[PDB]
């Protein structure tokens, strides 16, 4: 009972032009159901553009919206989110379960999806989030969330926070392919890959989609 | 940055009209605004610019930027192009990631917040434990504004320790929360406040009555 993405593939949607992220994504809709839409595209464009992406290729939407505030301003900003449109939001674990409860309880009331992200892919996830993370995840089982977001890029780390959460979670993995993360590997663990830049800024973004797709065919 | 009477406003209020309408009945008290999302993915980005050509206040856009660095700065530039004059960074995902922002504020001529630790209980889980190294490092980045809690004054203090008496320090919690808008000021430069302002049956007599409290500190 998980959100059934098409190609273990998600497009981490951020470019910041909305003629260019319409085109893109239009151009790999036959590759790709879900994507993701990020601040870079809703603060240019505004939250209308989650509307025009369902409007123009019934895609599901995920809000990466890192959500990370106090309980109270964090319940407004997930009305705000489910209201445009958006199938699930995800929310940092960090600020601590108060605050992510605020957004589990929306999400419930409004029909919708929280993903939880636990540890991020860059290096400077290791200052503070690292030590954490394996906590935050199992703080997360705790509340009952049953979707995470975990990094590509520490495939160890991506390793535990799926023993943490177990089988039966949903969890999905960014910093593949321009941060350095592998495909087939980070679908050891991930049931999805997140893929931005090898995607948007190819050439052309349906044969980049395609030649990654072709490169895990054997685990879809 | 100069705050009037040392109070910024923070207008969550999700509705245009009704942020517009509370945000003037308050004009004589503050020059300074903070908008965040609840206002932002409501009503759009162009809000703040209808802010500044109503009021002429800065604008703090409350963010609590926390991505990777390359999206951090996309999420910087998208808001400085919107007219905010600065903008709230968390520090917890780390040092470049706070760096990618500090670059796009040097870019566009704005001011970064560093905020360091959070004032709601769940704080005391991960981000508390963090948060003096969190302000270290901010020292150590050259970061000159921050962000602490009004609702633990003697983590406030420690953090205005850490950053210094050069530092820009500013404080939300106060009020609905049940931070103190005087004892908050004994360690921060100003005080956020959001609901007991704009959800007060008189919102002007309520910024009204907190800057009478702090009468003595102005
Ligand atoms: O730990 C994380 C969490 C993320 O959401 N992301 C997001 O995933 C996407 C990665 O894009 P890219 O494939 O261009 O590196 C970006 O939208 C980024 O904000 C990430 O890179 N690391
Ligand atoms: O630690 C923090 C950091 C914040 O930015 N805030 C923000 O400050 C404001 C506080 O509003 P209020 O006075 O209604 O509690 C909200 O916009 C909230 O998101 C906070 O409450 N605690």
């Amino acid at each position: 009972d998980v959100m059934d993405v098409m190609n273990r593939l998600i497009l981490a949607m951020d470019l910041m032009n909305r003629d260019d992220a319409l085109r893109v994504t239009g151009e790999v809709r036959e590759y790709i159901d879900t994507v993701k839409i990020g601040y870079p595209l809703v603060l240019s464009e505004g939250m209308d553009i989650i509307a025009e992406f369902r409007k123009r290729f019934g895609c599901r939407i995920i809000a990466d919206f890192k959500v990370a505030d106090i309980p109270e301003t964090n319940e407004a900003i997930c009305r705000a989110t489910f209201k445009a449109g958006a199938d699930a939001i995800i929310v940092h674990g960090f600020p601590g379960a108060d605050s992510v409860r605020a957004c589990l309880n929306v999400a419930e009331e409004m029909g919708r999806e929280v993903f939880l992200l636990t540890e991020m892919s860059h290096p400077g996830a290791e200052m503070f989030i690292q030590g954490a993370a394996d906590e935050i995840a199992r703080m997360g089982v705790d509340l009952g969330v049953k979707n995470y977001v975990g990094p590509s890029t520490r495939p160890e780390r991506l390793s535990r926070l799926r023993e943490i959460i177990g089988q039966d979670s949903f969890l999905i993995s960014p910093g593949v392919g321009a941060q350095g993360g592998d495909p087939g590997e980070t679908l050891r663990f991930a049931d999805a890959i997140i893929v931005g830049r090898s995607i948007y800024l190819a050439d052309n973004p349906a044969a980049a989609a395609a030649g990654i797709i072709e490169s895990i065919k054997d685990l879809l």
